[PDB]
């Protein structure tokens, strides 16, 4: 069992695209978001899922707190995401713009999550 590569390693670029096509004529008025497991810090294991729509009147606290339950642990535990592997933990600014500022390629919201926050 492998089980070690990415959505970019595994899917194409069309076919990640084409997911985005279903994803804006089934919700028109939301925003679609894919977060992996961050490079530098590999201590969670593969999420339960790699690709989650959201709400566009949502914020980064909403995104954060479905991650939470994604996931099998709280803040008490560890939570921490960056966008483009680069990045700090921050909540606060609406997806709606937020995922305008961090697109992708496919338009997809590109983040990583990783559980503590030191550097490699």
């Amino acid at each position: 069992m492998p089980s070690e590569k990415t959505f970019k390693q595994r899917r194409t670029f069309e076919q990640r695209v084409e997911d985005v096509r279903l994803i804006r004529e089934q919700h028109p008025t939301k925003i679609p978001v894919i977060i992996e497991r961050y490079k530098g810090e590999k201590q969670l294991p593969v999420l339960d899922k790699t690709k989650f729509l959201v709400p566009d009147h949502v914020n980064m606290s909403e995104l954060i707190k479905i991650i939470r339950r994604r996931l099998q642990l709280n803040a008490n535990q560890a939570f921490f995401l960056l966008v483009n592997g680069h990045s700090m933990v921050s909540v606060s600014t609406p997806i709606s713009e937020v995922y305008e500022s961090e697109k992708d390629e496919d338009g997809f919201l590109y983040m990583v999550y990783a559980s503590q926050e030191t550097f490699g």
